[PDB]
């Protein structure tokens, strides 16, 4: 069956068999299987995939063709009649804040993407998906159903590009498609530091023997630093204010500028190691560049993985933690370490956190000046709101103080994520995301609903009123087979999403299972995790258990104000503690003065 697993990547990575050190790319990290959960490579299937020719084409692509005897519904369709809502009061989350959906984003980045396919550059095929709305090749475009208000707006169709293959990425067939992965499997801090070794290599400053990341040279934010300009033109961010050109920011991530909160936590990760490696030449100063660099990476990544899992994980998955991330016990070199394809879709569920706007506060926490309260549709690709707006520190503030959206089964996803979405490569702010996020489950596998329901062994609908009791809604129900027709065609996003919420989280029973089994997975096959004996000294780790989010703003920014638990909704002034009550992070077992 295996032919056998195929791939081109980075050609030549041979290993260090007793250097302490990640690398960049993730290889080396299992010694058995060198490349399993290494980047530029399949996303893993734990269940067969569901094309429609059997291999390579996406459910829908073909008209006479049918998922199980009936025709499969329109991605944009779905999209309006299940997902979208016009009231906004009344949607945010009562005990998380934008942080809940902040740091969800950056877990999520660092373990996985799967980059569109631009075999086009100079070309007529991104015209041709454009400009005619022709379906073929690998424009999959999302059409408009009758009565959409696009139609008399922006066209016949979304243009939307198929998603990228192994083992060759020209036109060809066998097999079936496995969609890549050009990020590591491992919460390493892949979205601080790079994922291609070349990459990785241009956000450092060799310039001085610091082992210092990279930094602005012409934007400042009160002595405070800022990633570098991607000095690549064109710019998705100078085209949304030419007035001012500036540019996205350069990251060990290519989605760092997708929206300013994003690139807000990013430059908190990013002044965070300048901090570490400048810290850590005070203590041992006898140690070159690159030990700087290295051990600086070694304790960040530490950083993301101790919150991710400690704070981020048990407000998430609930009642269902200890049920799929048991306590740790040690290390296991026959775990897969690898991001599955379901999970790229299952860990979007935060897609339906975000809220409609984005606000910025003064040192009062207080709304800053006349325009405070931004719509989250002029933020996308927006680098002149921080840059000349303020810094970051009225922006840290709003996370901390402000409700994210609380999924919900009549408001789903807001109108200025699935009405105005701005494309990287397009002009108008009127893409959709619950329906982009639709075909992306036809292009890359994807079996539906009830399938994922058995690999939970949960009850897997069949009737009307079989998903009436699993989704607790009449109306919802009757929405959702109105289209899809029977339980099966389903797909996941849409299905796993429309459960409620499991006791003490945010995700259901479906997802829960989805979620819970790859964090354990990429925790027990993670030969670098902090927990597992030999990578961090004893010592090292009682220091490491002490850091917070909390912290990560009080070393890095002048707010002086923060909540001691900063991923749940506490308001100011009560709530809110000076930086002296927060616990620090001590830097000392780190020192090894030579004689
Ligand atoms: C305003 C906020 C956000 C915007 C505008 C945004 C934008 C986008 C866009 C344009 C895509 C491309 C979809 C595709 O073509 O596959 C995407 C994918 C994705 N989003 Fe978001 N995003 C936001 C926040 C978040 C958050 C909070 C999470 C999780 C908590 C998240 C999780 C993901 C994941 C896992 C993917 C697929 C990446 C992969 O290939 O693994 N996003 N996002
Ligand atoms: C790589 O690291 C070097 C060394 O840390 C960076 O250069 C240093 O940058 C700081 C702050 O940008 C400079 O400090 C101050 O400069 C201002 C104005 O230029 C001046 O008013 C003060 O006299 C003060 O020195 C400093 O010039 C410079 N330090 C040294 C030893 O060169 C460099 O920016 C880093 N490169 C990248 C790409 O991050
Ligand atoms: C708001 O949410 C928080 C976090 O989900 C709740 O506090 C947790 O309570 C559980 C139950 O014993 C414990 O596992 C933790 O000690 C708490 N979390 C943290 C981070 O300390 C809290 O109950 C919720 N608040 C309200 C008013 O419902
Ligand atoms: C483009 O960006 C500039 C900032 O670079 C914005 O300019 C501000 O605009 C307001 C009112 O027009 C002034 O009162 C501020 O003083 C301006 N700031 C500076 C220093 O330029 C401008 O609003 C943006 N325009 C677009 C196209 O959205
Ligand atoms: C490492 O973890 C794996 C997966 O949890 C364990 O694999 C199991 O091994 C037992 C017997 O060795 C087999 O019956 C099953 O094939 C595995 N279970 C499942 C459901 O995956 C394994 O036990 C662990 N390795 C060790 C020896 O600690
Ligand atoms: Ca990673």
């Amino acid at each position: 069956s295996w032919e056998v697993g195929c791939g081109a990547p980075v050609p030549l990575v041979t290993c260090d068999e007793q250097s302490p050190y990640r690398t960049i790319t993730g290889d080396c990290n299992n010694r058995r299987s060198p490349a399993l959960g290494a980047a530029n490579r399949a996303l893993a299937r734990w269940l067969p995939a569901e094309y429609e020719d059997g291999l390579a084409v996406p459910f829908g692509w073909t008209q006479r063709k049918t998922r199980n005897g009936f025709r499969v519904p329109l991605a944009r369709e779905v999209s309006n009649k299940i997902v979208g809502y016009l009231d906004e009061e009344g949607v945010l989350d009562q005990n998380r804040s934008l942080l809940f959906m902040q740091w969800g984003q950056i877990v999520d980045h660092d373990l996985d993407f799967a980059p569109e396919t631009e075999l086009g550059s100079s070309e007529h095929s991104k015209v041709q998906c454009e400009e005619y709305c022709v379906q073929g090749d690998e424009c999959f475009p999302i059409m408009f159903p009758k009565n959409d208000p696009k139609l008399k707006t922006q066209g016949k169709c979304m243009p939307f590009f198929r998603a990228g293959f192994v083992c060759p990425t020209p036109p060809y067939q066998s097999l079936a498609r496995d969609q890549i992965n050009a990020v590591t499997s491992f919460l390493d801090a892949s979205l601080v530091y790079g994922s291609e070794p070349s990459l990785a290599s241009r956000l450092r400053n060799l310039s001085s023997p610091l082992g210092l990341m990279a930094v602005n040279q012409e934007a400042w934010d009160h002595g405070l630093a800022y990633p570098p300009f991607n000095n690549v033109k064109p710019s998705p961010c100078e085209f949304i204010n030419t007035t001012a050109h500036v540019p996205c920011f350069q990251a060990g991530d290519s989605r760092a500028s997708e929206q300013i909160l994003l690139a807000t936590v990013h430059t908190l990760l990013l002044r965070e190691h300048n901090r570490l490696a400048r810290e850590l030449k005070r203590l041992n100063p006898h140690w070159d560049g690159e030990m700087l660099y290295q051990e600086a990476r070694k304790i960040l990544g530490a950083f993301i993985q101790i919150i991710t899992f400690r704070d981020y994980l048990p407000i998430v998955l609930g009642s269902e933690m200890q049920k799929w991330i048991p306590p740790y016990q040690g290390y296991n070199n026959s775990v897969d370490p690898r991001i599955s394809n379901v999970f790229t879709f299952a860990f979007r569920f935060g897609h339906m956190e975000v809220p409609s706007t984005v606000s910025r506060l003064d040192e009062n926490y207080q709304p800053w000046g006349p325009e405070a309260e931004l719509p989250l549709h002029t933020l996308f690709f927006n680098t002149w709101r921080i840059i000349k707006d303020g810094g970051i520190d009225p922006l840290v503030r709003g996370l901390l103080a402000k409700n994210s959206k609380l999924m919900n089964q009549n408001k789903m996803v807001t109108s200025e994520l699935r009405n105005k979405l701005f494309q990287p490569t397009h002009k108008v702010h009127g893409f959709d995301l619950a329906a982009i996020n639709l075909q992306r489950c036809r292009d890359h596998g994807m079996p539906g609903y009830n399938s994922w329901r058995g690999f939970c062994g949960l009850s897997q609908p069949k009737t009307l009123k079989g998903l009436q009791a699993v989704l607790k809604n009449k109306v919802l129900a009757k929405k959702l087979l109105d289209l899809y027709k029977t339980p099966d065609n389903i797909d996941i996003w849409i299905g796993g999403n429309a459960e409620p919420m499991v006791e003490r989280g945010r995700v259901g029973p479906l997802l829960a299972c989805l979620l819970g089994r790859q964090f354990q997975q990429i925790r027990d096959g993670d030969r670098f995790w902090w927990e597992n004996p030999g990578v961090f000294t004893e010592k090292q780790r009682d220091s490491l258990q002490k850091v917070s989010f909390s912290r990560l703003i009080c070393d890095n920014t002048h707010i002086t104000k923060v909540p001691l638990h900063a991923f749940q909704a506490n308001n100011y002034p009560h709530d809110f503690v000076d930086c002296s009550a927060v616990d620090k992070l001590d830097l000392s077992p780190w020192a090894s003065r030579e004689n």
